[PDB]
């Protein structure tokens, strides 16, 4: 499923995420943006051979289980392809739980290069939330 800007923002504050751990629900909509273009079916392979999967990209090496990448780990407990149901729910659970790493937003980099800093009100701007 490809999520319109408004409708993405409205499913991510029914799940908790508007100002979790501190980031404000505009952090969350750029993220998935620009790592996804709202895409819930988005993959990208990386280097070292883990995958990243869904509309927040997450990454396979740690946090989730997709029977091919070697040594890794399932941090969040589910199967890579739960993450790319038009259902976000997973993808919201498991990324609180990568947010509360330590590392906060940062984990995403196409937040830390794109968004971080920037005014990211404007990507909920005359939605009705």
């Amino acid at each position: 499923k490809v999520f319109g800007r408004c409708e993405l923002a409205a499913a991510m504050k029914r799940h908790g995420l508007d100002n979790y751990r501190g980031y404000s629900l505009g952090n969350w909509v750029c993220a998935a943006k620009f790592e996804s273009n709202f895409n819930t079916q988005a993959t990208n392979r990386n280097t070292d051979g883990s995958t990243d999967y869904g509309i927040l990209q997450i990454n396979s090496r740690w946090w989730c289980n997709d029977g091919r990448t070697p040594g890794s780990r399932n941090l969040c407990n589910i199967p890579c392809s739960a993450l790319l149901s038009s259902d976000i729910t997973a993808s919201v659970n498991c990324a609180k739980k990568i947010v509360s790493d330590g590392n906060g937003m940062n984990a995403w980099v196409a937040w830390r290069n794109r968004c971080k800093g920037t005014d990211v009100q404007a990507w909920i701007r005359g939605c009705r939330l």
